[PDB]
């Protein structure tokens, strides 16, 4: 909509106080005009109906508990987009600075939130596996990054082309994360998963056995389930991404660790000049050896790096 670029005030799903872009027009909206082509949030009044009706408050606060997830939902799409300018100079999802549209109460208890192909859709979750899941920022970093993936590699979302698929969203959601320092980890969901339980998530990236999740690829699942796995075999290159940054030893194989930065843009960078539709492990692995050779050089740390975390996790 036309109108005044102004800010707000508001809380989001874990009850953080934070400022967010609006644009008040006699209504103040959650339109986001600093960003790209805008950051649009909406209202999908617990229907299955898309996008739902614009994100209108009457007096610019945001402290209501509906309220909550529409906050979040904005203002971690503005974070993950200031993530992907600052950090990798692209401009939005598609590069060409498309707006970011959310939805947020879609459907009554629903314990998800996706990327649909031209937009953000959050459940609220059923108060005991999730609360509303766009407060969590890994999350939504996550989700948007499979529109990164989709608008670069295209990555098929089956076998092992969709482990790394999941992974690589897994990497950006948490280096999302670190980089707006929203309680950083290297675990996935833990800010809106089982509020009754503390310590947990869905997955772990620096210890993927922590929840059954293979952390090598000769523990790989094989079976049809999760589409071949999808969720389940990318701790094994969650293993080898935390690995490269973090170091450590890992069945033995000692990596030193080259940190946050430089992990991302060596991920980045195979992502977005290397991977095809159906990379395997072996090519990701080639892929990133390849874009640590151009960023670093070949006889670099950061290539000796990259190859000893894919040894680790048994991907040659
Ligand atoms: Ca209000
Ligand atoms: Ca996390
Ligand atoms: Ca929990
Ligand atoms: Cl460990
Ligand atoms: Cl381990
Ligand atoms: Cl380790
Ligand atoms: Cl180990
Ligand atoms: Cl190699
Ligand atoms: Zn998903
Ligand atoms: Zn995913
Ligand atoms: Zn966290
Ligand atoms: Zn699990
Ligand atoms: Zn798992
Ligand atoms: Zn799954
Ligand atoms: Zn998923
Ligand atoms: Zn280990
Ligand atoms: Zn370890």
């Amino acid at each position: 909509i036309t109108g005044t670029s102004t800010v707000g005030v508001g809380r989001g799903v874990l009850g953080d106080q934070k400022n967010i872009n609006t644009t008040y027009s006699t209504y103040y909206y959650l339109q986001d005009n600093t960003r790209g082509n805008g950051i649009f949030t909406y209202d999908a009044k617990y229907r299955t109906t898309l996008p739902g009706s614009l994100w209108a408050d009457a007096d610019n606060q945001f402290f209501a508990s509906y309220d909550a997830p529409a906050v979040d939902a904005h203002y971690y799409a503005g974070v993950t987009y200031d993530y992907y300018k600052n950090v990798h100079n692209r401009l939005s999802y598609d590069g060409n600075n498309a707006a970011i549209r959310s939805s947020v109460h879609y459907s009554q208890g629903y314990n998800n939130a996706f990327w649909n192909g031209s937009q953000m859709v959050y459940g609220d979750g059923d108060g005991q596996t999730f609360i509303p899941l766009s407060g969590g920022i890994d999350v939504v970093a996550h989700e948007l990054t499979h529109a990164v993936t989709d608008y670069t590699a295209g990555l098929i979302y089956q076998n092992e082309s969709g482990a790394i698929n999941e992974a690589i969203s897994d990497i950006f959601g948490t280096l999302v994360e670190f980089y707006a320092n929203k309680n950083p980890d290297w675990e996935i969901g833990e800010d809106v998963y089982t509020p009754g339980i503390s310590g947990d998530s869905l997955r772990s990236m620096s210890d993927p056995a922590k929840y059954g999740d293979p952390d090598h690829y000769s523990k790989r699942y094989t079976g049809t389930q999760d589409n071949g796995g999808v969720h389940i075999n990318s701790g094994i290159i969650n293993k080898a991404a935390y690995l490269i940054s973090q170091g450590g030893t890992h069945y033995g194989v000692s990596v030193v660790g080259i940190g946050r930065d430089k992990l991302g843009k060596i991920f980045y960078r195979a992502l977005t000049q290397y991977l095809t539709p159906t990379s395997n492990f072996s090519q990701l692995r080639a892929a990133a050896v390849q874009s640590a050779t151009d960023l670093y050089g070949s006889t670099s740390q950061e290539v000796a790096s990259v190859k000893q975390a894919f040894d680790a996790v048994g991907v040659k």
